């Protein structure tokens, strides 16, 4: 690949959308509404180790739902692709994030590991003797695939674990329905955790090129995941990653990605690159204005699109 | 590509599943219901223009859903992708093909030119000075992409327009929400009429080499779309080309694909093949059992996936 080129390519989409006004930050916790709300950045980490940024990007902003790639990662691993199709699923809900009538309408089934319901779902299926045992597997997960320095903000932890009322509700009716497989209050727990860590825009397109690389970390030079289960990751994120507009994803970028309330974005290239983006203004979809705009337009820029041959 | 190696893709998948148990026909009319359980075809119709095949792949079967990619892209070519994701849409309805809770829930949107509703819209949404001519252009891109034999059933057509009550009502909800582009009865008409056509399993592949080679059907080499109109074509099939197993089918084979309920099932690989199969015994999603499986079975022997490089 073209140094001059990716380097043109992220310094172009900061040039172009990195002041683009519209959105609001995520405001539910002091801490997500606090973050200054001009911060923006974006990346590319290659599946030959080389990074390009534009941008703040050592900020380190909250993971939150971004975390679903890498304990979805960690469960592939443990159970295998079958389970996880069985145990949480492969499909799209047509539905918010947070959505009860998803799930009550599949007969308390989750459908995708990545809205919240699947999730917790995701987390309490990750092999775990104990509640902490199964929170160190998961930091340690995201610690391989994003960069060693992610780390659990004991702030937003504290602020998440005494607001989520609604995550132990969804956890109860997993557990109703036979769709929890541990204890509902360590699920919410260790989800809520999870959630909780802060990385930069380099660290998460670090997490994109990890899964780029077939399942190598190109940093740490450190295969973390079974090559074989990575289709599966991509795929999950193709048809839930952006929620409700994922599908507007797809259709506008052609690339796997995923989104989090801390502002990032994240697009993988598959056998290429990671790509991301942050800025805390999200639209009403969750998803943030600037970082979908800034990825969009390296992808844009690169000619990157798994529909175009 | 190695011409030895697609035909014995081909012959696997045909030995292996042409004769695997399960569903049933579809048999809302009297032709579908009548069409030979038994009969299996599989085959691959490359972006060079070499065909490949195994089984009953003369047979020529009723087109259905498959139909609603046709028009799609005819859409996209007349009024452009920005009017088809604002008119019609680009998500997943998390819900099945004739859904109106679907509709209700999403303001009369359709979603997804995928499911019956959005399909019923954009059949209203292609330029046309009146029914007649409506049908006419439809017809022909059907025989520009798949074949030049693909033809109206009479007997298909005339069973489906007199059965065809809840889709009339699909046409008024979205005529009366907004998200109807002609008169509703012509709407109505034209989309069954589309449906009603019949094709084989050469045929199929065909419409899918087309759209791998991005625009261009290979065994006459026209071009019939424009290449930057496949890569939503493609993005629309990958969130809901197979209803509510879109997401399982993104999972487990990875390569964007469409269903109908004369037993076909078609996938595209960008940039190299058409992929088809059929078998009349649909399972409880409206998807070819068999069909499912040679499709599939092909592209893992391949080793075709859009998320892995």
């Amino acid at each position: 690949l073209d140094a001059n080129k990716l380097q043109q390519a992220v310094d172009q989409a900061y040039t172009q959308f990195h002041s683009l006004n519209g959105g609001q930050n995520a405001d539910y916790i002091p801490f997500l509404a606090n973050v200054p709300g001009q911060l923006a950045a974006v990346a590319i980490v290659t599946c030959d180790g080389n990074v390009y940024s534009a941008g703040d990007s050592d900020y380190r902003f909250a993971l939150e739902s971004i975390s679903k790639v890498c304990t979805l990662a960690l469960a592939l691993e443990d159970v295998g692709p079958q389970a996880v199709q069985d145990k949480i699923g492969a499909d799209p809900t047509g539905l918010p994030f947070n959505s009860v009538i998803a799930l009550e309408l599949h007969g308390g089934k989750p459908l995708s590991p990545l809205v919240n319901a699947g999730a917790i779902a995701t987390t309490s299926l990750i092999n775990a003797e104990n509640v902490e045992q199964r929170w160190q597997r998961i930091l340690h997960i995201q610690q391989q695939l994003a960069g060693e320095q992610v780390a659990l903000s004991d702030e937003v932890n504290q602020s998440e674990q005494t607001t989520n009322f609604h995550n132990r509700a969804i956890a109860w009716l997993l557990y109703s329905a036979g769709y929890l497989y541990c204890d509902a209050m360590e699920a919410c727990d260790v989800y809520t955790r999870q959630c909780s860590t802060l990385l930069n825009t380099i660290e998460l397109a670090t997490l994109g090129a990890t899964l780029a690389a077939g399942g190598v970390n190109p940093l740490t030079h450190k295969r973390v995941l079974q090559a074989d289960n990575v289709p599966y990751i991509l795929a999950e994120m193709m048809m839930e990653g952006l929620y409700g507009r994922s599908g507007d994803w797809a259709y506008r970028v052609g690339l796997p990605g995923k989104s989090g309330v801390g502002g990032g974005i994240l697009a993988v290239v598959p056998g290429v690159m990671g790509i991301a983006a942050f800025s805390p203004p999200l639209d009403e979809d969750g998803n943030s204005v600037r970082g979908q705009k800034m990825v969009a337009s390296v992808a844009k820029q690169l000619g990157y699109n798994v529909f175009k041959g």
